[PDB]
C-alpha cells in the first residue's frame, strides 16, 4: 500500500502513546507494520503488525522516554514504504524501586544518620527530585511512624534528630519524582546510644 498519510503521535500516559493516520483511499489494505524505538537506543527496534485501522495505542512503554515511530501499509500489492519518522515522549512516572544500600548508624543518644544511594537508573522513571525518610520506634512509648520529606536530591544521608535514648528504630527511605513517591526501602533497624 501507499505510504501512510498524516501519521501522528499523541502522548497518553507514562506508558502509552496513541498513533493515528489516514485510512488510505481506494486501496485493498490488509495490515499495518509499526516500527518503533527509543531515541536513546536506536540499535534496538520493535515492530508490531496489526489488522487495518486508523489508530493504534502502544502500551507497556518505558516512562519518560523519547520514542520514534515509522509506519508502513501492506495491501494486496505488498508492503509499501515507511512514513518519515515521528516522535513523542512518554510522561514521567513515580520511581518503581526504592533507594538502595540503606544504612543507619547511631550518632549519639538522640541522633541517627541514615544513608542511601538512588534507586537503579532504569526504575527512576524521571528525575529524582526529593527523598523522604520514615522512622518508627520498635519499643517505648511513641510507636507511631514519623516522616521527614523534602530532602533534596543531592543528599545521600540525613540525620534523624530528637530520638529517644537507648531506643530501637525502624527506618525506611523513599525516592520521589515530580509525579510523586516511589516505594520505600525495606526497613533498617538501628538503636540510639546510652
Ligand atoms: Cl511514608
Amino acid at each position: 500500500g501507499a505510504q501512510p498519510a498524516d501519521f501522528q503521535a499523541e502522548v497518553e500516559s507514562d506508558t502509552r502513546i496513541q498513533l493515528s493516520w489516514l485510512l488510505p483511499p481506494q486501496e485493498r489494505i490488509i495490515m499495518y507494520e509499526l516500527v518503533y524505538w527509543a531515541a536513546e537506543d536506536e540499535d534496538q527496534q520493535h515492530k508490531v503488525t496489526f489488522d487495518p485501522t486508523s489508530s493504534y495505542t502502544l502500551e507497556d512503554l518505558k516512562p519518560d522516554t523519547l520514542y520514534r515511530f515509522q509506519l508502513a501499509a501492506r495491501s494486496d500489492m505488498g508492503v509499501g514504504v515507511f512514513t518519515p519518522t515521528i516522535e513523542a515522549r512518554t510522561a514521567q512516572s513515580t520511581p518503581s524501586a526504592p533507594p538502595q544500600k540503606v544504612m543507619c548508624v547511631s550518632m549519639g543518644s538522640t541522633t541517627v544518620r541514615v544513608s542511601w544511594v538512588p534507586p537503579p537508573a532504569d526504575s527512576r522513571n524521571g528525575v529524582i527530585t526529593q527523598y523522604s525518610v520514615a522512622y518508627e520506634a520498635v519499643d517505648g512509648e511513641d510507636r507511631g511512624r514519623h516522616v521527614v520529606d523534602g530532602i533534596s536530591r543531592e543528599h545521600s544521608s540525613w540525620d534523624l534528630v530528637g530520638l529517644e535514648k537507648w531506643t530501637e528504630y525502624r527506618v525506611w527511605v523513599r525516592a520521589h519524582t515530580d509525579v510523586g513517591p516511589g516505594p520505600e526501602s525495606s526497613p533498617v533497624l538501628v538503636r540510639t546510644d546510652e
